[PDB]
């Protein structure tokens, strides 16, 4: 199945649908972009971004009925009257307990996109939405409920605004944007909303992928990060390659139900430096070791919990305390040290405590340049975090080196005309 130049749709022995390469492919190449199908702003980053294409600059102007959302300009409101007014008089109704989730919000698009252009859209060349997996038979009965709330609170919150399919098709319709969902980040992997792309849906997993998707606006773009060759199959990664294996396919089964079998997996090669152990004069016991694991996954979940209710002094204070604690049998370099120094240094710079952050930032960037591949948005975004950081403490040298390994990345990744890049390098002269 055709028409994407130079790739196609294919059976993937062992896999299902997927795409591949008709001709080469050179890192840095573009493969494809794909528009967004729909998509929607983050509520806090509403009046940094325009709500219709997502640039980012000052003096955007309001919309004059919510005070709610902001445009570059009148021809991008108008766009965006179509989805916006799916919202517009409810957030004024609703006032400050206007409140659904991104799902919902997203959610609710994809139905008015649905009313509007029941065609095949240019987002979808190869899949569909409606050829979305749900996995809704592999579904547990406490996931089951959060849809049927997500479905209480679209009727609650859109119902002036759109008309519903019934019951059934909404328990598969959620059940689809939670597992095909894409996020937009910025240049440091910030939030900045949610969006559907079809056509990136359809490529198939790697923990040693050969592609790499970033963002222009609201458009999907596929670079190589490796060569690819005529014939050969395009993969993406669906989850954070930091984690050691068995980490790794717990996410991956979790979310999709699948297990990887990608040379990384099957070697196991990079998980005994993911999890080092320190090399003490009595070394620590196996039981030891199992020990500290088991603690470290339960502290990375307890504290994904923890931030939606307690304060930064005390999310720091569990950073902390951790750390010191997995210090006696983990090395620094050991991903679940470096998972909490990471959720360290973002409490430090919501804290503006930029010495802080700084120094959890040159702790984290070598292990990171090891665990990552080579293109990773992980390590570019590290980097340039870095990179601000010496700059606005005034250590312009560090500055500059750390913003040029930011850019000697990016400009594979996101291609060397994307606007990011032109920001960075504004940087290092102002
Ligand atoms: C045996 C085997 N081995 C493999 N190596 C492999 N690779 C892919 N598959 C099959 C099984 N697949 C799925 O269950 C699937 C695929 C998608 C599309 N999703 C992916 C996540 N995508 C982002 C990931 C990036 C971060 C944001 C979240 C969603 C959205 C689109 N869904 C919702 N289910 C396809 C494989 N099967
Ligand atoms: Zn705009
Ligand atoms: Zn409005
Ligand atoms: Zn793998």
């Amino acid at each position: 199945r055709a028409e994407l130049g130079g790739l196609e749709r294919f059976c993937s022995p062992g896999k299902g649908r997927g795409l591949r390469a008709l001709q080469p492919f050179q890192v840095g190449d573009l493969l494809f972009s794909c528009p967004a199908y729909a998509y929607v702003l983050t509520v806090n980053e509403r009046g940094n971004h325009c709500e219709y294409c997502f640039t980012r600059k000052e003096g955007l102007s309001k919309c004059g009925r919510c005070k709610q959302a902001f445009y570059c300009n009148v021809e991008c409101q108008k766009e965006d009257w179509p989805m916006h007014k799916l919202e517009c008089s409810p957030m004024v109704v609703f006032g400050e307990n206007w409140n659904p989730s991104e799902t919902v919000r997203l959610t609710a698009r994809i139905l008015a996109k649905q009313k509007i252009h029941p065609e095949r859209t240019p987002s979808e060349k190869l899949l569909a939405v409606k050829e979305f997996e749900s996995h809704l038979d592999k579904l547990d009965n406490e996931k089951k409920d959060l849809i049927q709330s997500d479905i209480a609170a679209l009727h609650h919150f859109y119902s002036k605004h759109l008309e519903f399919p019934d019951n059934d098709s909404l328990v598969v319709l959620f059940a689809q944007v939670n597992c095909n969902g894409f996020t937009i980040e910025d240049e440091e992997l910030s939030h900045l909303g949610s969006a559907i792309f079809p056509d990136v849906a359809l490529m198939n997993h790697s923990c040693c992928p050969n592609v790499i998707v970033t963002y222009k606006g609201t458009l999907a773009e596929v670079r190589a990060v490796q060569e690819i060759k005529p014939g050969e199959e395009v993969f993406t990664s669906y989850i954070d390659l930091l984690y050691p294996t068995e980490d790794r396919n717990d996410r991956l089964r979790d979310s999709y139900f699948f297990t990887c079998e990608c040379q990384e997996c099957t070697t196991k090669d990079k998980d005994k430096a993911k999890v080092e152990i320190r090399k003490l004069s009595d070394p620590p016991k196996a039981e030891a070791i199992r020990d500290m694991v088991r603690y470290a996954r339960n502290v990375i979940e307890e504290f994904r919990r923890a931030k939606h209710y307690k304060s930064p002094s005390e999310l720091l204070e569990i950073c902390e305390l951790s750390q010191e604690k997995m210090s006696s049998v983990f090395e620094d370099s050991n991903v679940y040290m470096l998972h909490m120094m990471y959720q360290a240094m973002g409490v430090c710079l919501y804290m503006q405590d930029w010495e802080g952050a700084l120094q959890y930032g040159q702790k984290i960037i070598k292990p990171y340049s090891k665990h990552y591949p080579l293109y990773s948005l992980n390590v570019a975004s590290m980097w340039l975090k870095l990179g601000r950081l010496y700059m606005g403490l005034e250590h312009k040298a560090a500055g500059e080196k750390a913003l040029k390994k930011a850019i000697a990345i990016m400009e594979v990744a996101h291609g060397k005309d994307h606007p990011y890049i032109s920001e960075i390098k504004q940087e290092i002269e102002s």
